[PDB]
Order: C-alpha cells, then sequence, then structure tokens
C-alpha cells in the first residue's frame, strides 16, 4: 500500500498472509474457520499447492507473534471463468488443510448479497503487506497498512484508465470489478496487496466489498485499485462452499 498508514494490531482481523515458497505474495480474507477468498491471479496453475501458505492473526509479518497461526491449503479453488491476466473471474476459494479457531486477531469478514450495492464514493479500507511505493518493498517488521478509499463506479473508472494508456493494454474493469481510490496519485494498493480485501462499512459492521485485482500501478495518476466484486460471487461462493464444507 503506498500513500496509506500503518493499522494497529487486530484491527483487520480478516486479512491473511498468502506467500508461495514461504515468501509472501497476496492478501486474502478470512470468511470462515476453514475458508479464505482471494483473487485467482494469485494461483497460477504452475504453482504448487503444497508450497503456499496463509498467515492468519498478524500484523507485523516479521514479528513473533503468539496471536498469528500458519496453514497450508487443502483445496485451491479459482472461478472457473478467470482465464488470463485481467480476466473476469479474479476470485478464488481456498480451503485451509484444518479450520483454524477464531480469535482476538482470527475473525471472518462478512460476504455481501449478490445485490448487495456499495454506493459510488463509499469511504473503504484496501489493507495490506504489498509494496509502499514502486518496487519498494515494506520495511521490516511490516507492520499492516491501510488506505481509505472511496468507491469508483467501473464506468468512470475504465473512462481514467483510458488516459495516458498503453495501446497495448486492455486495462479494463469488467462487469464483475469495482474500483477504488483517487484520480491524483499517490494512494494505491501495490505489488503484494493483490488479492486482499476491500472492507467497507455497512450498518456498524464491515463487509468484504471487494478482492484487490489486476494491476502494476502503485500511486499512479489516473489508476484508482481495481477490485473484483465479492457481491458478483457471493452465490458461487455459497455454492461451493455448502457442497464442499456443509456446516
Ligand atoms: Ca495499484
Amino acid at each position: 500500500i503506498t500513500g496509506g498508514s500503518s493499522a494497529v494490531a487486530g484491527q483487520w482481523p480478516w486479512q491473511v498472509s498468502i506467500t508461495y515458497e514461504g515468501v509472501h505474495v497476496c492478501g486474502g480474507s478470512l470468511v470462515s474457520e476453514q475458508w479464505v477468498l482471494s483473487a485467482a491471479h494469485c494461483f497460477p496453475s504452475e504453482h504448487h499447492k503444497e508450497a503456499y501458505e496463509v498467515k492468519l492473526g498478524a500484523h507485523q509479518l516479521d514479528s513473533y507473534s503468539e496471536d498469528a497461526k500458519v496453514s497450508t491449503l487443502k483445496d485451491i479453488i479459482p472461478h472457473p471463468s478467470y482465464l488470463q491476466e485481467g480476466s473476469q473471474g479474479d476470485i478464488a476459494l481456498l480451503q485451509l488443510s484444518r479450520p483454524i479457531t477464531f480469535s482476538r486477531y482470527i475473525r471472518p469478514i462478512s460476504l455481501p448479497a449478490a445485490q448487495a450495492s456499495f454506493p459510488n464514493g463509499l469511504h473503504c479500507t484496501v489493507t495490506g503487506w504489498g509494496h509502499v511505493a514502486p518496487s519498494v518493498s515494506l520495511l521490516t517488521p511490516k507492520p499492516l497498512q491501510q488506505l481509505e478509499v472511496p468507491l469508483i463506479s467501473r464506468e468512470t473508472c475504465n473512462s481514467l484508465y483510458n488516459i495516458d494508456a498503453k495501446p497495448e493494454e486492455p486495462h479494463f474493469v469488467q462487469e464483475d470489478m469495482v474500483c477504488a481510490g483517487y484520480v491524483e496519485g499517490g494512494k494505491d494498493a501495490c505489488q503484494g496487496d493483490s488479492g486482499g480485501p476491500l472492507s467497507c462499512p455497512v450498518e456498524g459492521l464491515w463487509y468484504l466489498t471487494g478482492i484487490v485485482s489486476w494491476g502494476d500501478a502503485c500511486g499512479a495518476r489516473n489508476r484508482p485499485g481495481v477490485y473484483t466484486l465479492a457481491s458478483s460471487y457471493a452465490s458461487w461462493i455459497q455454492s461451493k462452499v455448502t457442497e464442499l464444507q456443509p456446516r
């Protein structure tokens, strides 16, 4: 996250770190005792399932914590419509190898209804342990960063992404995506934040409105963060989890 601030421990207790071969590569969001949501782009087919971990309950990634917990995965389920970089369907359900126990620091985020609308301009928060500027990693001990971002409709966002765009890039905010952020530079999610949550306030609670999707930009003007709408997959998530792990 560039242009944000440190969260405080426990503030975003659904935020998870996903690592591949021991290196943090993406965020994710805890949604039940055994399931996490992240982005499909974080799970390329050539990667090996057994090489992923998910760290829950963390604030400073590099610090010892008795509250953090690490898990492997027993299933990785990208939405089947996700085809290539920038595609719709950029969401993945991850089933932990074993269920975890919720705590002060590890709690699921509520998922929105299929037809939940989060209005343009709502101030949501994106969080992660990604880069704090282009090609600049978050410095150890890596406290979780957060950035408050107003929701930007996909229509406005597509017109911003057209400005000074590379002709050969599609930069397309799909029908299952929304944006959030600023037209000015300097405030954005960056490499390593993708897959993580856009948490929005509703009636005193927090919902997972979005999952950070595609992008190279880290703070460029006219490149607000692009997110997959969890609402676009509410039915698929409920169907999959109910069939695979009924409560
Ligand atoms: Ca970005």
